[PDB]
């Protein structure tokens, strides 16, 4: 235990070893990072909240992802916390955002992927799922894991936001809406073209953001570029993420092959290239988003975007 | 004879002005039932689509029992009334040949479903009352999310998929497109869909056949849902005896509301206390500010097929108006 304790010393570090964290916590990376940094931040003395409210409202969102799908699990939603709490640090972005946007971003990346089955929105819509039924074909999955991160704060010693008021409530639910909704991958176009329209109107002493539509645009972004940060990682990690998403996609595929259904782009494991669809994947998505952040933030992120480019560059030299 | 005179009234589906709540009480409160089954039977969409006439009904009756009885306003009344005026404004010369017929079964379905299920309370109640509904929809078209889901769901009851012999791909764009036009019933989009609708009519185009020409999905869902819209808001465009019995009924449906809120201590909504209420005043705001420039738009899209219509609804405005002093 004083193992994970060391570990965590790096929370403020781009590259912790969650997986590590995994495993020293006894499966618990979600709600060790989510104290952490709240600790870290003052959020627990600043919002009033109890300590056993906090730890027990994690423990049970913890306990509603699922262990048997190789990414979208506690580990990823711990990942994208921890990245969220990094990037919400960009000196460009200093005193941007309230203690309010901060706890919102927080909360919205642990949440972000709550119960995920392992399986894609048009997977859910094509096979006539209940939850599409349920949500119209519309941001599926999302409308989902907020749904069910929100519900949850009902359970017993759970109400992590009980002492805020009742204008604080109402500001933070539609902020951490407003972000997980922005985490479906069918809005990374739009979201892209309005970062890269703050950054030609980007007006700077450090950001100066004066009205909300593009602060909630700039946090929408933020925890995007976090889900989005596997590549930009130590290639050590990177890898292992990409192990990851590629057993839980050809999971899906066995599923669209035994239901003879077409097989969703990179889920066909008889048919796979894992390397050129990571450097497909960093050229047409992530390195042009990343680029863009960069440019916002600009230094801060160059260290990031390294790493994301010697990344590309190694993957690429493993096809033949 | 009550079957007869059923048979009637129902003669009538092509006019606006059908005696609905007639129609409600001879048929034994099934309205929407009897209504739709009229209107698909005139309109060939049995035959077109090969939906068994048994499964129609089934599934028709199943749909009218999830509307509730107990609500004044936005019950199965409600619903016949929005399908039968879709009905007819999709039967406008402006609009003759322009819809497919998968398109024309969209439009009536949505109208059927459109408020399936509607507890007799707004969005901005469900929300600010922490409801299971709005936790479930993330308080974003709360109610028409759920009218939607409830209205797809029923067709998995026994006997009741009235889309069974559809193609693959016409079931793929029929559940596209309802889900476009009742997501534009929620009010909190009227303002951006009648700009865009003001915009379609200073740019319009017209075929040689003098009708409108939709050449892209954006177009004509556009249509099809300000359609839809004017028929859930064509209560002050009809015959006025028609148009009273609907104003009591929302005001009796928002003052149980504003019931609920007072007693709650929170604000009550605009037109929600009983005690502080002017339903005149409030139909001349109602339709000053929503239902004429909405209608005095679309009877710019089709002119001059509307023009009896926009008549009427200023008739009923003055007459309103005339109440006050
Ligand atoms: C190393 C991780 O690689 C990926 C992660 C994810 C996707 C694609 C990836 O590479 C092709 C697409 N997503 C959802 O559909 C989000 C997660
Ligand atoms: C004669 C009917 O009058 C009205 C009907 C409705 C509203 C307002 C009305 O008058 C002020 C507003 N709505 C929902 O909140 C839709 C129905
Ligand atoms: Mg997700
Ligand atoms: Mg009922
Ligand atoms: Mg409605
Ligand atoms: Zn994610
Ligand atoms: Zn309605």
């Amino acid at each position: 235990e004083d193992v994970l304790a060391k570990e965590l010393e790096d929370v403020n570090k781009w590259g912790l070893h969650v997986f590590r964290i995994a495993e020293l916590s006894g499966n618990r990376p979600l709600t060790v990072i989510m104290h952490t940094i709240f600790q870290e931040r003052d959020l627990l003395k600043t919002f009033k909240i109890p300590v056993d409210t906090l730890i027990t409202y994690l423990m049970t969102l913890e306990d509603h992802y699922h262990a048997d799908v190789a990414y979208h699990n506690n580990i990823h939603a711990a990942d994208v916390v921890q990245s969220t709490h990094v990037l919400l640090s960009t000196p460009a972005l200093e005193a941007v955002f309230t203690d309010l946007e901060i706890l919102a971003a927080i909360f919205a990346s642990a949440i972000h992927d709550v119960d995920h089955p392992g399986v894609s929105n048009q997977f859910l819509i094509n096979t006539n799922s209940e939850l599409a039924l349920m949500y119209n074909d519309s941001s599926v999955l999302e409308n989902h894991h907020l749904a069910v991160g929100f519900k949850l704060l009902q359970e017993e010693n759970c109400d992590i936001f009980q002492n805020l008021t009742k204008k604080q409530r109402q500001s933070l639910r539609k902020m951490v809406i407003d972000i997980v909704l922005a985490t479906d991958m069918s809005k990374h176009m739009n979201l892209l073209a309005d970062l890269k329209t703050m950054v030609e109107t980007k007006k700077v002493t450090v950001l100066l953001l004066d009205n909300y539509s593009d602060r909630i645009q700039v946090l929408q972004n933020m925890v995007h570029c976090a889900d989005l940060s596997n590549p930009t990682k130590p290639l050590q990690l990177y890898r292992q993420w990409t192990d990851r998403i590629m057993e839980e996609f050809f999971r899906q595929g066995d599923r669209e092959r035994e239901r003879g259904m077409e097989i969703s782009p990179m889920c066909d494991k008889h048919n796979a290239s894992v390397e050129k669809s990571q450097v497909g994947f960093i050229d047409y998505i992530v390195h042009p988003l990343w680029e863009t952040w960069a440019d916002l933030v600009h230094p801060d992120a160059q260290d990031i975007l390294d790493t994301l480019e010697d990344n590309r560059e190694w993957y690429q030299s493993t096809i033949p």
